[PDB]
């Protein structure tokens, strides 16, 4: 599976291509795993991606949670991986065959996808939550090895590691502004996710540098 | 509501530049509203939007079906809406708060929102169909005006007009390829969305005629 350094994916949503760079910069020595999202590609152009990769090396998850009918998600992943992503991560609402789609295309390129069981914010409630453990076994169905689930909600994100199992790789966003907690995290995730505490820090390098003291018992 | 030429709304889903243009620019003659996805932008970069705008006389909607967390739903939201677009389309699935989300940046920026209710592929039937008429009852609670549902099910493209009532404006793409029917579909849909049966005709001219003569009664 993926080896994150630190256990620690930045969630780089600044929208401006020099802030992104910078920040990203000046973190650089504590990761080597960063998300790009919609925020920061549709701001500055899919380009932004092999830039990225030319000045850290990171690996890059477009995070761009596909939700298209099947024919449309192998176009959008192909556009994704020409773009020089490593991974994709993809909605599991629209069902498996729009899964499936996405899974071709990264099989044909090389890269892997991220499959998102339940989201953090309060509104995944309402339908998702409830969706999120069949998710999960459509998943295991699917051969699925990576997936996302919520650092709000340690109940359910242990839930999902129970489905998916030790050996699947599991990430999770929701650590820090929406108020995850590190470590409780990583009882269960392989990964956390982490913008804004980072991002937006007056000093994001002792902010990263902080979380990794918080959780270097775990690694 | 938008006023939709023809009733005919072109999903343009080619990934090159000069095809994009090409096949819209001989169209135009019977459409001024064009859908743009991820498709086209990942490929081309958000500035076709700009080029659509200089080049044809076209209403664009953005169909990125945003289904993300609030906070990232409102950048994004922002991206598209300073590119020019007209409309975004969003997921309901997501909850209520990642649609608000999206409706305050619309309101603020004088633009439109598109919420998704049913989705036409058969990958819909396993989450989404069960969730697409409380999607849409919300989406009525939350005061949207703009919805999109499946040609390919008549009898939930019904159902979901009720639940929108008359006055709001609906859409549906799924018609030609996918195997839904431009006129049964305008018995319930304002506008029919559709991509392939023109964009991969030898003559994408004739393709458009030929759905319109197909349904002139109806306009
Ligand atoms: O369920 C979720 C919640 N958030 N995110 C993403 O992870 C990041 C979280 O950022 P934050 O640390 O600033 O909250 C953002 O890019 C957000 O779109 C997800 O992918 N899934
Ligand atoms: O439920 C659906 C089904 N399709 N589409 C989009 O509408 C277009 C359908 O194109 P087609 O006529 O080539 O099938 C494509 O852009 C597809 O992503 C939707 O937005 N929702």
């Amino acid at each position: 599976v993926m080896d994150v350094m630190n256990r620690l994916i930045l969630a780089m949503d600044l929208m401006n291509r020099d802030d992104a760079l910078r920040v990203t910069g000046e973190v650089r020595e504590y990761i080597d795993t960063v998300k790009i999202g919609y925020p920061l590609v549709l701001s500055e152009g899919m380009d932004i991606i092999a830039e990225f990769r030319k000045r850290f090396g990171c690996r890059i998850i477009a995070d761009f949670k596909v939700a298209d009918i099947p024919e449309t998600n192998e176009k959008i992943c192909r556009a994704t991986f020409k773009a020089g992503a490593d991974a994709i991560s993809v909605h599991g609402f629209p069902g498996a065959d729009s899964v499936r789609a996405c899974l071709n295309v990264a099989e044909e390129m090389g890269r892997e996808v991220f499959l998102l069981t339940e989201m953090s914010h309060p509104g995944a409630e309402m339908f998702i939550q409830g969706a999120a453990d069949e998710i999960a076994r459509m998943g295991v169905d699917l051969g699925v090895k990576n997936y996302v689930g919520p650092s709000t909600r340690p109940e359910r994100l242990s839930r999902l590691r129970e489905i998916i199992g030790q050996d699947s790789f599991l990430i999770s966003p929701g650590v820090g502004a929406q108020g995850g907690d590190p470590g409780e995290t990583l009882r269960f995730a392989d990964a956390i996710i982490v913008g804004r505490s980072i991002y937006l820090a007056d000093n994001p390098a002792a902010a990263a540098a902080g979380i990794i003291e918080s959780i270097k018992d775990l690694l």
